[PDB]
DNA sequence: TTCAAAAAGTCCCA
DNA sequence: ATGGGACTTTTTGA
């Protein structure tokens, strides 16, 4: 959880580089989750140089006895550096580190061992920097979540993250005219959960700059995707955001001595976004992509949500109790009426699904424990303890052997389209085989009233096109290197069109499906057909 | 009653 | 041992 030095230096310089120490020699710089002091120790160094280089100007303008080089260390610690953290061992270490910068009478260091989200803050701050804790909805303590939902409701609801609240706290205790700079996960820029947080930021601070590392691995051995947000409360009217979006996610961050060298390089693209034009969604793309995205949005008269019914897959609550290999001998104990075909996200390709290798025991259809005791005793019951610990079993809503969220079978046992929940690219397939799946695969079918306007074959044709792959990724939620979330909260917002190319687009899609399903697959002709279809779609959308 | 979101992902190997 | 690639469960609030 140590922040790389190149990033820490950038964040501290972002807040302090243009501070007028002559005009205000008492800046308050705060790290609200300071830890061992990665940021605060750097703040000390930047401040010490700033005072030392202007010591004679300060001595002349103010108390000439107070402003001496020998007094800089005491002045910084008494008036300038502030830190908070729940870990007292970390605070104890940081207090010694700040004390040892000088090496008389004891100096008072403004370090607080507390919950920053609970501390009564007695004053606001000129500059706030740091790296807050990230805790999601599963890993956050439930008693603590009751407090967040009560006191941080403006940014924390439902599946929100703890670091949303730190954004609220930082914004709230930032002084008028102050600057804040933090590194957090990037997901709030796009996630459904971040909607209220994005609204809070946009309407309370001026966002100066967003550094989006997309799927690059900033923290070694940490599966998180990062961004750096810099914002102020200055009296400003232009309110444009500098956006630095990484171009190559494989870049090593230490290739340059400073992060500014990386941002100005070819490894990053830069563009500006007008904060006044931000909706509840933040479309952070360059001018070419915005033009591309807007062309499609205006041209398409329908969305998938308009024409389709979407649903999440089965959630058994314990897969090992209900999912068996189709060659497992224990399936001889299970009547075939209980057995469903089961696929994973890797089984979804463009246009068609791999033949399934697993079976789901649709245990909800087992009427009672004595009629099918063999299945319960020998297959499902091997995990009875874990099954009984599921929420709906402890409450009695669900029997110990039942699927936790078995949905409705009739939704799955029909022609439908399926796609993986996380993928590098658009993979929408037509399911012909009544496949069931877990929540790693999403499904939709077409509403009856739109069947004469849209066919499954036409839909997988355009949804798998290069145009729609780029189109979806403009606003999709970037998760990790080469992985986007394909979830209904964005997939169902995809807009679709219907025009004179409909018949030829549909016909090419049928050819691709026919080739994909034959014995000797010549994958090459599929690629040529896809190129022809992409041209038709670009012709249709005028790009 | 029952939906769908959530990576400080998880796990393995060369 | 690490960094990078393949692949993705069920807990949870609403
Ligand atoms: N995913 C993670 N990553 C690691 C955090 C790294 S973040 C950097 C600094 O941040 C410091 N830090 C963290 N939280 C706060 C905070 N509010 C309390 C948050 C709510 C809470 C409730 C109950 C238990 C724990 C936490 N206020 C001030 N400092 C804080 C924290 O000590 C750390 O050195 N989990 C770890 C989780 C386990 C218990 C201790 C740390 C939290
Ligand atoms: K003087
Ligand atoms: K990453
Ligand atoms: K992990």
């Amino acid at each position: 959880y140590y922040t790389p030095k190149i990033i820490v230096d950038y964040i501290v310089k972002k807040t302090l580089k243009n501070h007028d120490i002559i005009k205000n020699p008492y800046p308050r710089i705060l790290d609200i989750s300071c830890g061992c002091g990665n940021f605060l120790l750097e703040v000390y160094d930047i401040l010490y140089d700033l005072f030392e280089e202007n010591i004679y100007e300060l001595k002349k303008k103010y108390d000439e006895n107070y402003w001496t080089v020998d007094n800089i260390h005491r002045h910084i610690l008494n008036y300038c550096i502030y830190g908070a953290d729940i870990d007292e061992k970390a605070i104890s270490i940081l207090k010694d580190s700040l004390t040892n910068k000088k090496v008389e009478s004891d100096i008072k260091i403004n370090l607080f061992c507390c919950d920053s989200l609970k501390k009564k803050w007695r004053y606001k701050f000129d500059y706030i920097v740091g790296n807050p804790p990230y805790i999601g909805h599963k890993k956050l303590e439930k008693k603590y979540k009751k407090f967040l939902l009560e006191k941080y409701s403006e940014v924390y609801k439902d599946k929100a993250d703890l670091y949303f609240c730190f954004y609220k706290k930082i914004i709230d205790i930032l002084k008028q005219g102050g600057i804040g700079s933090v590194i957090t996960p990037r997901y709030f820029l796009e996630s459904l959960s971040g909607k209220d947080l994005r609204e809070y930021i946009k309407s309370n601070v001026n966002v100066q700059e967003i550094v989006d590392f997309l799927g690059a691995n900033i923290f070694k051995n940490i599966g998180v995707s990062s961004c750096i947000l810099t914002f102020d409360k200055k009296k400003t009217k232009e309110t444009y955001i500098d956006v630095f979006k990484i171009k190559n996610e494989d870049i090593c961050i230490n290739k340059f001595e400073t992060l500014e060298e990386l941002l100005k390089s070819s490894k990053f693209e830069h563009f500006n976004i007008n904060q006044r034009l931000l909706s509840d969604e933040w479309i952070l793309v360059n001018k070419d992509d915005e033009t591309f995205y807007n062309k499609i949005q205006e041209k398409c008269k329908y969305s998938l949500e308009d024409i389709a019914i979407s649903f999440q897959g089965i959630i058994t609550g314990c897969d090992k109790a209900f999912i068996l290999s189709k060659d497992d001998v224990k399936l001889n104990l299970v009547d075939d009426k209980f057995l469903k075909c089961w696929i994973k996200s890797k089984n979804i390709n463009k246009y068609i699904v791999d033949k399934s290798e697993y079976r789901l025991i649709y245990s909800n259809d087992i009427d009672n424990e004595n009629t099918n005791k063999r299945i319960l005793d020998e297959i499902i019951g091997l995990y009875k303890t874990k099954l009984e610990n599921r929420r709906e079993c402890k409450s009695g809503i669900r029997k110990w052997y039942e699927l936790q969220w078995g949905r409705e079978k009739l939704f799955f046992e029909r022609k439908k389209i399926m796609y993986p929940y996380k993928s590098n690219e658009n993979r929408f397939a037509i399911d012909y085989d009544n496949n069931f799946s877990s929540a790693d695969v999403y499904s939709f079918f077409i509403k009856e009233e739109y069947l004469d306007k849209f066919s499954y074959e036409y839909l997988v044709g355009i949804l798998n096109s290069s145009v729609y792959d780029k189109y979806f990724k403009i606003t999709a939620k970037k998760m990790s290197k080469n992985i986007y979330d394909y979830y209904p909260n964005k997939v169902m917002k995809i807009r679709i069109f219907r025009d004179n190319n409909y018949e030829e687009i549909e016909n090419l899609s049928k050819q691709i499906i026919s080739i994909l399903l034959n014995k000797s697959i010549d994958k090459g002709k599929v690629e040529k057909l896809q190129i022809k279809m992409d041209n038709l779609i670009m012709d249709s959308l005028g790009i």
